């Protein structure tokens, strides 16, 4: 059997080219989903932790020219018998593997389809909203990518935000720094909480039913009915029904884990990805795993976790590249340091946005101190502390503590001695 790989994803690709030139005589396949490759340009090396880089897309064939011993097999995995060492694809063809390495990825969650609008990681605030110039009143639900980003951005007309949360902010910011990003942000901008779209009509079937619709709110005051038709309505959890022209979606997403699981025996983490040890070798033999289909099941480092992103789908497929190709010439690799800390590097409202370690406290919780610098429009530096040893940050805005703060948190001393000094050079 061949190598194989599936997933045409950054940890799919990553692992392939890692694969080609491990085994350049080998042939490694590559099945995918779509005739899109997603590959990394532009590296930048920043530091020993921190990196950079920007995603294009290419045809398979594109890659076929660097690497010519990955043969592309454009045609989804449907089945996999582990047992019998081998996968089914879309086709109906089989293919036998000597080892698998699996990155699928993960599916979003999925009824007013003509408006309702999806978002992926390809998206820009700009290129997105370009789109809604001539429209009345947007819904975005959730709090997935550019949809903070989107919120604020659009000064056209109104904007409903339903989140499950209680109050602003996305995976990375807390309220605190989302208020922070956003204070030079008129926009009419209503925030619904601790809810999720409980159903969806279309003004045909609505007007049938004869329901209710809000307006906009503006004061205390009251809550009236709306005057206006629209093409789409939104009743929210809270009963609370809009109307609405377009509905932006950046819901939750779930592990694509459906096609490897039946007639298998995968050990599943919580959130229902496959676990994989700190070889990124899963519960079945001679199976791997990288990318936001896996669960890092590993006693991690204390500051670390992991998380969707680009960053980390490059790293997790590199390495469990590296260990395929370590275990099949056995040369024991026995590398335990893998991921030490937590980093990732953004630019969300032209700030130059760094977190490091538990950037939000992530796990140790209630025994945990927090120190905080601010100067509005221009820094935000977040210090999240246990022990005396530094257990991440957050640093918004062109601050220098990039470099020392790294240092600092990989290092864990007890710095019981410096009070505020932390936050200024
Ligand atoms: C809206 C949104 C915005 C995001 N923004 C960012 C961002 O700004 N920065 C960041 O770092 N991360 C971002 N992410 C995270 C994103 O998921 C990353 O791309 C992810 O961490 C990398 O995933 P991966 O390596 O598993 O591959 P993926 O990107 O998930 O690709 C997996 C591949 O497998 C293919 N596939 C699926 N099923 C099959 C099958 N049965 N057989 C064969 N092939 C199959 C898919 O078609 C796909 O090509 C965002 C995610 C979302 C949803």
């Amino acid at each position: 059997g061949k190598f194989v790989v599936v997933g045409g994803g950054i940890a799919g690709v990553t692992c392939a080219e890692q694969l080609a030139t491990h085994f350049p005589s080998e042939d490694i396949l590559l099945v995918t989903a779509s005739p899109v490759i997603k590959a990394v340009t532009n590296f930048k090396q920043i530091s020993k932790i921190l990196e950079e880089f920007d995603v294009e897309e290419q045809s398979s064939t594109m890659l076929g020219k660097r690497f010519p011993n990955i043969k592309v097999i454009e045609s989804g995995v449907k089945q996999l018998k582990s047992e019998e060492h081998c996968i089914v694809t879309e086709d109906g063809n089989q293919h036998v593997y000597k080892k698998l390495c699996l990155c699928a990825g993960a599916k979003p969650k999925l009824e007013g389809n003509p408006y309702v609008l999806g978002i992926r990681d390809t998206d820009s605030a700009q290129e997105f909203q370009k789109q809604l110039t001539k429209a009345k009143r947007i819904m975005i639900i959730g709090n997935g990518g550019i949809a903070l980003e989107l919120v604020y951005e659009i000064e056209g007309c109104e904007v409903i935000w339903a989140i499950k949360d209680k109050a602003i902010g996305n995976t990375f910011f807390d309220a605190g720094a989302a208020e922070f990003l956003t204070s030079k942000l008129s926009h009419k901008i209503h925030l619904e909480t601790m809810c999720e779209v409980k159903k969806i009509y279309l003004q045909d079937e609505f007007r049938i039913l004869k329901k209710k619709s809000f307006t906009f709110p503006r004061d205390h005051k009251s809550v009236t009915a709306d005057t206006e038709m629209w093409p789409v309505y939104v009743e929210l959890t809270n009963e609370k029904i809009y109307g609405c022209d377009f509905i932006v979606s950046a819901t939750g997403v779930t592990p694509n884990v459906e096609p490897f699981l039946h007639g298998n025996s995968f050990d599943l983490g919580e959130d229902g990805g496959l676990k994989v040890d700190d070889h990124m070798h899963t519960s079945l033999p001679d199976i791997y795993a990288a990318g936001d289909i896996c669960t890092t099941s590993w006693q991690l480092s204390p500051v670390w976790q992991q998380m969707r992103l680009w960053t980390q789908a490059r790293q997790m497929g590199w390495y469990a590249a590296k260990c395929m190709a370590a275990a099949s010439s056995g040369d024991s690799i026995d590398m335990d340091f893998s991921f030490e800390l937590f980093a990732h590097v953004t630019k969300f409202f032209n700030y130059k946005v760094v977190l490091l370690g538990k950037y939000n406290a992530q796990g140790l919780g209630s025994d945990h101190e927090l120190m905080l610098r601010c100067t509005k429009g221009r820094e935000y530096i977040k210090v999240v502390m246990q022990n005396g040893r530094m257990m991440g940050a957050v640093l918004i805005g062109e601050t220098d503590l990039e470099e020392t703060f790294e240092n600092l948190i990989l290092n864990q001393m007890n710095l019981s001695s410096y009070g505020e000094d932390l936050l200024d050079p």
